[PDB]
Formats: C-alpha cells, sequence, structure tokens
C-alpha cells in the first residue's frame, strides 16, 4: 500500500524499533501516532520531530496494550487527532525472563498480555475501523527470532508469547485481505540500527510482504529445528 | 523412561486422543487419573476400564483446566489417591474457530485459556512435585499440526494457542531435563485410531522423543512455509 497521506499507530513507539519505524513512516509522508506506557519516554520521542519541525504531525499517547478499554480509546483519540490509522504497529513487549523454576504465574500473565495479548487488542480495538473506512491498511506485529529458533528455558514465557505472535500474523492474511489490508510480522535479533528497520517495514507495507527478518544469523538453527520437525513426520 | 508401575494424570482424558493415551499406558502398567470437564464421559472411561476389571487401576476427576485452584486441588487428589503423577499429559482442548471478522474477546480468551493456559497451569500445578519426588517423569502437551500447518483465518485462535504450546514445550526441555523429566509435544491431525496415537506416546515417553506428528500430509506444507520464513531471513 501507498504510504503517503497515511495514518499510523505505533505502540512502543517510543523507543528502540517502534521509534526507527516512526522515523521512516514519516519520511515516507505518514503521520504518527506514538503509543507507550512511559509518559518521559513518548515526550522526548515527540521532542525529536519538534526539533526537526516536525511536530504537528505527531501525537503521543499512553498506553497499556493489555487494558483492552484504554485500547479501544486510543482507537478513537487516533481517529480523532491524526485519522485513521490506515497503519497499526503493535510492537509493544516486555520480556519476563529468569530461571525457569522461579517463574511464577504472574510472570505467565503479564508476559502473555502485553506480548501476545497486546498485538490481539490491536487487532481487536483497530480493525473494525480499518476495515469500514474501506481504504486498505496494513498491520505490522512485532514478534521475535526466539519465535522460531530454539531457545533456552529461561527464556521459555518470551519464546511461548512470540511464536504465538508469528501464527496469529501468518493466519489472519487472508481474513484481513478481504478488506485490502496487508499483514507483516517482523522477527528481530539484537537491535543493527532501528531505522534500517524501520526501512525494512516501509518496505513490507508498500509490497505486501507477510515475514521481515531482520537477521540471517539464525538461518542455521532454524533450518535444523526445522528439519527436526519434519522429520517427526511419518 | 519406564512406564510399568507409575501413574498417569491425563487432561482431556475421558475421549478421543487423550482416552487413547490412556488406554495404551495402562496397557504398559501404568494407573491413570483421568481429568475432564464432562463428568458423564468421564462415568463412561471409568465404566470402560471396570468391564476389563482395570477399576481399581482409575481414577476420575472433573476438572477445568483454566481453574487453577482446581488444578492445584486436582494434584493433591491425584498424588493422594493414585500416587504421583510421573506422567503428565496435557491434553484438554477447545476449538472457538469462525469467521474470523466475528471473532470476540471471549473467544480469545476461551480459546488461549484451555489450550495454553491449561498446559502451563498442569505444569506449574503438577511439576513442584514431580521435581520434588526425584524419580523423574514425563510431560507430553498435545498441540496440534495446525500450529506448524499453514491455516485459514478461521482456525486463528486454534492456531496460535496450538503454535505456543510447541514452543512452550521446547524451550521447557532444559529445565525439566534438570529433575530427570522428559518432554514430548504431540501435533495431531484428523483422529487415525486414538489408539495409533497412544502407542506414539508410549513410543515417546520410554525413548525420550520431544516430538510426535501423528500425520505426514503435510509435510510439504510445513516445507513451503519453513523456506518462506528462511527466505526472509538476510
Amino acid at each position: 500500500m501507498d504510504i503517503a497521506g497515511t495514518t499510523a499507530f505505533i505502540t512502543g513507539g517510543a523507543s528502540g524499533i517502534g521509534f526507527g519505524i516512526a522515523q521512516r513512516l514519516l519520511a515516507n509522508g505518514a503521520r504518527l501516532v506514538l503509543a507507550d506506557i512511559r509518559q518521559d519516554h513518548l515526550d522526548e520521542a515527540r521532542q525529536f520531530f519538534e526539533e526537526r519541525q516536525q511536530g504537528r504531525n505527531v501525537h503521543t499517547i499512553r498506553l497499556d496494550v493489555s487494558d483492552r478499554a484504554q485500547m479501544a480509546e486510543a482507537a478513537r483519540e487516533c481517529e480523532a487527532v491524526m485519522g485513521g490509522p490506515d497503519i497499526l504497529i503493535n510492537n509493544a513487549g516486555i520480556d519476563p525472563s529468569g530461571p525457569f523454576k522461579d517463574a511464577t504465574y504472574q510472570d505467565w500473565d503479564y508476559g502473555l498480555a502485553i506480548n501476545l495479548m497486546g498485538p490481539i487488542n490491536g487487532i481487536m480495538a483497530f480493525t473494525p475501523g480499518m476495515r469500514a473506512r474501506g481504504r486498505g491498511g496494513h498491520i505490522v506485529n512485532t514478534a521475535s527470532l526466539a519465535g522460531l529458533t530454539p531457545m533456552p528455558s529461561f527464556m521459555a514465557i518470551y519464546a511461548t508469547a512470540k511464536a504465538a505472535v508469528i501464527t496469529l500474523t501468518e493466519t489472519i492474511r487472508d481474513s484481513m485481505a478481504e478488506d485490502n489490508i496487508g499483514v507483516t510480522v517482523l522477527m528481530p535479533g539484537p537491535i543493527m540500527e532501528p531505522t534500517e528497520v524501520g526501512d525494512m517495514i516501509v518496505d513490507a507495507i508498500v509490497h505486501n510482504k507477510l515475514y521481515v527478518s531482520t537477521h540471517g544469523n539464525w538461518r542455521e538453527t532454524c533450518e535444523a529445528r526445522f528439519q527436526a520437525l519434519l522429520d517427526s513426520m511419518p
């Protein structure tokens, strides 16, 4: 899809990959709504754009992506203030990792709430409008290569959630396509510069690419896992 | 591990795959605790074994695997009544499929609660004892080939949950290994006789196999997905 003239709503938008994506979407003609849990991060992020004389095209919303009522409110605020959005970037995450025997129900609940239910809540809250407005759109979900390559037990919660996000994104593709909404799952490793990731995401939105991986260092470990899965099949 | 003289706790144990696993574990010398949400199913399953003079080796518990308090109760009752368990089969599932546009938060919460949090709750409630008793054990989680091969959007919730269970099982392996507890993820297709699946699980427990797939029909479709993932990697 064409990025020019669109509005992008970006969770975890005040730092890291989310902020790199923000920069490159704005550079390609999008207006921005940055959502994040930290007030100070959001103000710093908009100040960056302020210094580049683009403050009027960036709005910020303090948001907990696990709060479904807040997510619905944010979708209405986005539409009112900046329009749309046409582009939804579900990028917020957290890392609940630690010795697996020390893991608690609270770790599981929080880990899944942000990393898995965040994107689900975004899809639930934003797609009714994205479908109804009828001008297409795009959804990017940030997963991780930790959702694909074999991971150790101290990363069980994170890996489990991010694997789910990969399959979620794959599986909703046909449903979203009915209303000309493309989907992409972003699978980072160690974050390469955020604006480089941003440009990969620009390409994925423009050309409707399902998969974006930032690194290839786990090609062989992934291949080995994939082969073991295949070998299990009679 | 040797199955003879062990106790197996099996969720969704009163029908389908769970009951086939129950049958073959008992045939290999395990005592059984069958857990299921349906009391009438449990009664029928109990009767089946009673008529084959195996009644005193089977115990039934009505259980909602998404209820953590009930799961804690079940672990206490299992240990008291039948001992152990040495073998934990997290097999309960449900399918909230339907047009993805019409999916509700309730569909997602139910789908994830049973299919993903069920096994997590089983692990959390049962593995402390399995570790403490110090005689090792085995955990089988029932996922699905739907968690691996590309699925249509109307199956998004099920596919998402089952993909997560595959990764859950992979990642916890090294933690469970510390206490000589092996793990297996079972990935079924269309259910082939349940007892045939049961024998695959006997083999997995005896030989500590990480993966069991019941069908080879999705080899090529999985290969294509895996290749697309690999191709995304720089």
